[PDB]
């Protein structure tokens, strides 16, 4: 690890790579990254860079997001199989089926979606902006995927009708038990519970705050509470504890995204040695997927 970390830092400098790491990476990889953040934060950061080579540490749809918004940069990932099972359950066939049945409902796709699915979306959204995006659409009905929990949250906050696809679209990592909140309230009476909107409704409704990872790291800037209980993937505990060393961050439960943990010091070192595996999308996919991303930027403009 001493070897691997030094060799990584050496090869990144030597070959002109910037390392971008998602919040759900292992701490060792967060610590060697130039920037750690959420998928949109990392894509927007990449647009600002003078460097034309990126080593991306996350899962495929996010690396592809970076590539869509930075087509002329070389983007490589250490494990080409790192993917989002939830994203992968939504298909072009299901989107087209639902557009045909509800032709007046805009297709709002969570950024946790395949690039192919993005080519068919009317607008992209993040967990932070989903409510605001859906509020600003003309329609009082939207098609939303692939996360049924976030879709239902959006319906609650907007009062709009949200038709969720696919059937039972969810993120296994965020299926905490509401009983975990009951238990931490007893154990740390003054702790603030922050959970993800991908969490099920009973968990959301028992939390002090519901928010994206990006929103979670901003809450201690306005809430002086000593202890925060965190209902997301375990990588966020490391991120939060680094940003706010003066507070305590307690996992609601241990929750690990197996795909996020496919990236390691070893295979990150192999990626810089070989300059593989490059993220390549057909130009047509990039052009089409860009349209609902730009719409998102326009709506949040
Ligand atoms: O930031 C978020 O809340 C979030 C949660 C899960 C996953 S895979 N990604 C993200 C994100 O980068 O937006
Ligand atoms: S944490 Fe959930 S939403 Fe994020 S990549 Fe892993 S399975 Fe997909
Ligand atoms: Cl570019």
């Amino acid at each position: 690890h001493h070897h691997m970390v030094d060799e990584i830092l050496k090869l990144k400098k030597e070959k002109g790579y910037i390392i971008l790491a998602h919040n759900f990476q292992i701490p060792e990889l967060q610590d060697i990254a130039d920037f750690v953040g959420d998928s949109l934060q990392l894509a927007r950061k990449a647009m600002e860079l003078s460097e034309k080579k990126i080593l991306f540490l996350g899962v495929d749809f996010m690396a592809e997001l970076v590539k869509i918004l930075n087509p002329d940069k070389k983007v490589i990932v250490p494990d080409r199989s790192a993917t989002c099972p939830m994203a992968n359950r939504l298909t072009p066939e299901i989107i087209r089926e639902y557009r045909e049945k509800f032709p007046d409902a805009p297709v709002v796709l969570y950024v946790n979606s395949t690039s192919e699915c993005k080519t068919l979306a009317d607008v992209i959204c993040t967990s932070a902006n989903a409510v605001e995006v859906v509020k600003k659409l003309d329609s009082s009905v939207v098609i939303f995927g692939p996360d049924r929990n976030l879709g239902e949250y959006v319906a609650e906050k907007t009062g709009k009708k949200v038709i969720t696809i696919p059937e039972n679209g969810h993120c296994p990592v965020h299926q905490f038990n509401a009983e975990s909140i009951d238990a931490v309230r007893k154990k740390y009476p003054d702790a603030k519970v922050i959970v993800h909107p991908e969490c099920p409704k009973p968990v959301r409704d028992k939390a002090d705050y519901v928010g994206s990872t990006g929103q979670m790291e901003k809450i201690p800037e306005r809430d002086p509470s000593r202890i925060f209980v965190i209902g997301t993937e375990i990588g966020m505990i490391h991120k939060l504890k680094k940003k706010f060393p003066d507070r305590e961050f307690v996992p609601l439960e241990m929750a690990v995204c197996v795909n996020m943990k496919k990236n390691t010091l070893e295979n990150t070192l192999h990626a810089l040695q070989t300059e593989s595996f490059e993220v390549i999308l057909p130009k047509e996919v990039i052009e089409k997927a860009k349209k609902p991303i730009l719409r998102m930027f326009e709506l949040m403009g």
